[PDB]
């Protein structure tokens, strides 16, 4: 499958979300845009080595890292290779997923 993509503000706010992401997860673009990625929509995220991460990049900059996930959150359980990196437009953050 294409990559899952979803694009996030600083706080972990969903501003965009492919369709690719949601035949990944279940979830409907449409139902997820504008809700929190790590404290809504994707709880399972709210870890030291994802949301912690996140946090850290942001705050410094200069996010950019790779690592494998479990996405087992009201969806059955998939296992993931994400990469997080900042945006070229202001207050934006990428997340690309792909199953492994
Ligand atoms: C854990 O709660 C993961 C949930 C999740 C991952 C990625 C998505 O696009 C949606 C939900």
């Amino acid at each position: 499958l294409a990559f899952g993509a979803i694009q996030l503000d600083g706080d972990g706010n969903i501003l965009q979300y492919n369709a690719a992401e949601g035949d990944i997860t279940g979830r409907d673009p449409k139902q997820v845009i504008g809700k929190n990625f790590f404290k809504d929509v994707a709880p399972c995220t709210d870890s030291p080595e994802f949301y912690g991460k996140f946090k850290e990049g942001v705050a410094s900059g200069n996010l950019n890292t790779m690592f494998e996930y479990t996405f087992d959150y009201q969806m059955t359980p998939t296992k993931v290779k994400v990469h997080m990196k900042k945006a070229l437009s202001g207050d934006s953050y990428w997340v690309f997923v792909k199953r492994v």
